[PDB]
């Protein structure tokens, strides 16, 4: 069948929870990196024939959040657009379907990737069209509901966390070790300048001119292990999981060209990498962290390679004690994985999160000539999603 | 590429706003239409290989709405899904992707369709999380905001089709009289048990006892055309649009078991339908209505096929003057456009709705010995999506 | 000091919860009530000096719902006008404040009394204004919070009716045969015309036509003991409060003009009753049903008169557990108590409950040419009122 | 009749909206100033007969705001309480209705002032009990519905102020030259100690250890006439009342022990003041800052003053234009009016303001050694509240 290439792939920074860009809706955030991939792939609008964007906390954005970002962006009415909803899995799970697309003969490019506003979640009252009649209700954030609790389980993703962390004893030292080692690798990415290729400038008109948003503000430079051990459970009495081995609530938007190999040299397009293999796989919903396993081991059979032939992972960080497991078992090199830090340090943007590690997963590889690429990462209840990517 | 089938198309019933489903969360609507519909193809659960699922108003609904559709409907947990939202278009657009994953080589089954329950859309509060400060607010409708109100143009659905009847000189009359045949097909319909086949009950089991929702209740059974005249506009002073020529704000869920014809045959599967193209395409959101128009031709074109081939059209009646403008420039022979009926008196459940009318055309389609379908709706912020079907 | 005279007494229907008066403000009721109250005492609305009225429930309601009653009453600009809350005793403390205000010499004429409509009570968002930050909060019944709850136990006020029912070893059949009186004496007296002078008529003027609303909807006629002995607990397991031996959540006003004897006699005017004494008192939070206990000595002793010298009385009947209680120790003739039924059957309007006795009272005292009467009512957070009256 | 003093007379600091009191119920504040004038009053709990406190925004503070102010203050539960609302009226109007109790006969030894806290105030939605069922509707702001709009003309307290600014032709320069006054002397005021006496400390418990209210936050010193005339209308275009020259948000509370002369005697009280004369009145709500001239003349008439007899008025500040306006019409020595500063400065903290000004008046005479006092304010909806003090 066709092979299908990533033309560009491009991220805003990451903010953190009612932070930098707490002003700045997610579609808008998506029309900003849409408007920069597609200069970036050096095609027209034009040539784009789908557009097809995560985003999970959908509540109140109006209908299509894709279709507005696409429009927003500048791109022509006659393209269609779809927003998806795999949880984390949202944005990864974009660009297989892209590539599905190409496959099937049924368009040669398209804009894929998510989109994410945290910090702008509604809340919500369930029973006021048809009353409550009496008595007290829930007045519901709808970031908890939507995108962080388990709808089978009714606990948040963080008892999914600590349930895999007493399955496989991940101790939390282990968990704050790697944490720190998070930390400390993000700080050394954004100081030496590793993510400028791929971040798009955010522009915030306020009342006194604008300001500029093209730095991920939510690592914690100069994190100690004293630190994050004196650090309380953030989800269980006793547990093991915290705030600081954990990633936060974030806002971002990642988005990339796809295209198929044939249109990529009819345009003059000279593509990153090509998408080798993929998969989705599902797991108990009580132990989510871990559905990169089986995507991962899915999508390595798929493409005949092993795990040690990878010199790059981006394997996201929800909870240490989930990219533990998951590493763990998979028996990934540690020094290949996350090179410029994880979602413990930058962020964890929901909807967008699964397009933000592809982001950075290829510019990576371009930047360091690191042949062979996986990008994984968990869903909650029970699913995860895997790319596996070669560079060009 | 590989042949596509529908083996089976199954449905709940349409419940009126704030009606007979009131109680029934859309997720639980998908999954008895699951249910039945893995039972009616003659498979197994385990036979599934992914759920993709069309749900528009999914604030408050939880992680993946589709993923707890596929779980309560008894389908392993190792099975990816997700949900899809493209407005109207979402309950279509999901038996296309489907399609195309299987064309692409990466499944041989999967539930598709759509589920909605526009009853029991929340109320937000969109600056409840960092707060008001002071002032009234908007305490907005969820249903309203994510489903029937253009993000572009700050407008109503319903001013896009006063839009449409301007621009086309589609009278008031017309509307009506386009309304009341909808209206006399489907009592005709419904008393002499052509959706008998298509519909799963619902059984609704509260604190005391049970009731079984198995009728479509929107109909106005007995309309007369001066009971539409007499109908005050709906949605501006003056205005054609009414109460009475437009559809309504309805609950259901519709599914369809999607499958390759080589599995098919492999199960022991008598499909009712092949998939012969699909399309979407994109317009101006002020004219959203007309979508229809485009996405149809592109599908003809690409089955090789012309209108007047067609035997059976569904095409959906979100309003009479959209469905109008559509069938006069695609020059539809009327007599075979919604032969049971259309939404104005069945209802219009918009993330349901798109497989809703593909159910309803593949049971009309087998009882008529019919050869050749098409389905076709509008969808908000100016898009369309079609799909033709050749009698197996 | 001065002699202070009731000149009229004038109610509106008692309404059930979400019924017959749910459309109607209380400060319309309100109106209501006052203007037929000055055309009962044959006064002008420029002989008021003064406008105090009883709402417990004022949330979202607008500055001074008094001064609103007054003012949409037709009463001149002029005229002060304030609120009182003293939660269930509000409608008869704003009558014994009267009183006070002329004895003191500062005003002839003031309209008193009570207005609520607990239909209409909001629900609340307590942290909007500043922000949730993050989690599920409270959307609370106002209705609940500010009139039925007690602020220092917190519990419901059912359940203070419960630690009476356990300290006075009151049992759920007296509660029952209680309840059951109750409700045979208030269908006699509807029947019989004996509230028929009390009552003034609501207009209910809609979009389309009118609806008058001038009887008591809330009793229960032909109530049975069997019927009484199958209910629920309302309040807790194995309780002996039930939905039939307490009141409901109710909407009424009513209103009272009361005068000096010598300005009555000055302005034409034939009075019903004289104001003879009052008081309030408190009591344990816990056993608040107990309030009239204390309230009533003390007007008691105040008149030189004493519990056996009394020919009608009106002990309202919150719980039927706090009525008996109550009627136990003060040793009532129950033959003189509630002649006409009781807040079980007629309901318990919480800021108009306290006016509503009294009206009921000079009525019952007037047409049965009984000399002393005795209004009185427990109050949330553990308070009574009682008014002594004595015929003209 | 009895002679009726004011044994003494407290009010907590007065903090700005969502600042140094945001943490602390109205019922706490008022608890706070109830036991520290009881203190100071020199009597006995026991001694006290009634509570009687004005509060406007009573929505989800719990059963009988003053009942539970009385109750956290320590004070015996046999002790009635009852929560007074006439907007800004109401902290001033328990004062003389705790005169008029005791001059009927009925008490020696009231609790009367006012408390309020503006930055806690809830939002509103008044159809949730039983539903909005389409539409967007309001989410409402109970402070300014309840506390700061007028319930006849649909518009904010501040168009009044510019109706009053119109009529009287207060131009914007001589609404800001009395603000940058009110600052002064506020400022002069706070540094030289006057509000000592009168101010007692609000603890709050916070995580680390706790810390103490007990200064006036809301002045801004070092106010300039050019700073002022910068600031935009706030309340219409064009208009004349600003942020700059109208009083804001605030939360206070304020109580004073009301007693007999004779019961004063007895107990061995040293009296601050005995009240002389007090009167309310009512005028056009489309005026409401003028009030406060017909309570005055009325008050003074019936004292036998004249307003140049008088050494120290205190006239509310809620804005510089009524307040402008009521002191022209009255002719008032302006070196002897809010010698302390007023609410411009200080605040307007409403159900507790009219209170506050009169422990603001009455400290001012002890420390001035001045004889004849007035404290007045104007009422939301229409109405004047005054009282006259003659020092003991």
């Amino acid at each position: 069948m066709k092979e299908v290439v990533i033309a560009s792939a491009v991220r805003t920074a990451i903010g953190s929870y009612g932070k930098s860009l707490k002003d700045v809706p997610a579609v808008d955030l998506g029309a900003t990196a849409i408007k920069e991939a597609v200069k970036k792939a050096g095609i027209k609008p034009e040539d784009v024939n789908e557009v097809i964007l995560g985003n999970v906390l959908q509540a109140g954005l109006g209908q299509n959040p894709a279709r507005q970002a696409s429009f927003k962006a500048g791109l022509p009415v006659e393209i269609p657009a779809m927003t998806i909803n795999k949880v984390c899995g949202s944005g990864l799970r974009t660009v297989s379907l892209a590539a599905q697309i190409i496959k099937a003969g049924d368009a040669d490019v398209i804009i894929a990737g998510g989109m994410e506003n945290m910090s702008r979640a509604p809340y919500l009252a369930n029973n006021a069209r048809w009353g409550y009649r009496m008595g007290n209700a829930k007045f519901v954030d709808e970031m908890i509901t939507d995108g962080l609790w388990d709808a089978f389980n009714d606990y948040h993703m963080g008892i999914t966390a600590e349930n895999i962390a007493e399955r496989w004893n991940i101790s939390r030292e282990e968990q704050d070790e790697f944490a720190l080692a998070s930390q400390k690798k993000a700080e050394e990415a954004i100081k030496s300048g590793q993510f400028k290729d791929e971040i798009v400038p955010v522009v915030i008109k306020g009342r006194k001119g604008e300001t500029v948003v093209d730095t991920d503000e939510h690592p914690r430079f100069g994190s100690t292990i004293e630190g994050l051990a004196k650090l309380k459970p953030a989800f269980k009495k006793d547990g093991t999981v915290t705030a600081g081995n954990a990633s936060g609530l974030n806002d971002c938007a990642a988005v990339l060209v796809i295209m198929s190999a044939e249109k990529a040299k009819e345009l003059g397009v000279k593509p990153l990498a090509k998408i080798v293999s993929y998969g989705s796989a599902g797991v108990d919903p009580a132990i989510m962290g871990y559905g990169p396993f089986y995507a991962t081991k899915a999508a390595i059979e798929k493409a005949g390679w092993t795990v040690d032939e990878l010199d790059l992972i981006e394997s996201n960080e929800a909870f240490a004690a989930q990219s533990l497991a998951v590493a763990k078992d998979l028996k990934f090199d540690m020094n290949k994985v996350n090179v410029n830090g994880g979602a413990i340090a930058l962020g964890h943007p929901i909807g967008a999160s699964g397009a933000r590690i592809l982001v950075t997963l290829v510019h990576a590889m371009q930047k360091r000539d690191a042949k062979k690429g996986l990008a994984t990462l968990s869903i909650g209840g029970g699913q995860g999603t895997a790319i596996l990517l070669e560079k060009c």
